[PDB]
């Protein structure tokens, strides 16, 4: 169930890097994000996103941001929606009431709180097929 996963965003370039400070940006590697991205160990739909075997912790921001600063919390539970056609959607599982689509930019400054809807960046994430089906 666990394998070197990555979160590629079809927005010009390669995306798969996370800074301890709590920020994700562009980068190129062999399906390995910062070291090893793990997305699995949950029920159908709900997924646990782990960045780096031991060190980083992918967590969502209450306002609208995605960080990997090691901080165990429900905010780490996300919903993975793969539509097969080389694209998937992610939403804050715990915050179903505010299912705001994620999506960052090569600059690093993600865009979830500003206004997610317009632009394929909001709905055009291509990760690794490895998931807890
Ligand atoms: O209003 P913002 O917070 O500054 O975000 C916008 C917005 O991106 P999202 O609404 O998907 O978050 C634009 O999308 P559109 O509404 O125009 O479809 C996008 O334009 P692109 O579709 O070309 O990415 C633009 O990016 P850019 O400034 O490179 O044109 C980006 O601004 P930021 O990249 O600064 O977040």
């Amino acid at each position: 169930y666990k394998k070197p996963k990555l979160l590629y965003c079809s927005n010009g370039g390669h995306f798969l890097r996370i800074l301890p400070d709590g920020t994700v940006d562009g980068t190129r590697d062999r399906s390995d994000q910062h070291i090893q991205l793990q997305l699995s160990a949950e029920s159908v739909g709900e997924v646990y996103i782990k960045s780096t075997e031991t060190g980083q912790y992918l967590a969502m921001d209450t306002d609208g941001l995605l960080y990997g600063s090691q901080t165990p919390n429900e905010e780490c539970l996300f919903l993975e929606r793969l539509e097969e056609n080389h694209y998937n959607t992610y939403i804050s599982k715990k915050h179903a009431e505010k299912n705001w689509f994620v999506g960052l930019k090569k600059n690093g400054s993600c865009k979830r709180g500003p206004r997610t809807h317009y632009g394929q960046k909001a709905i055009l994430f291509l990760p690794l097929p490895v998931s807890s089906d």
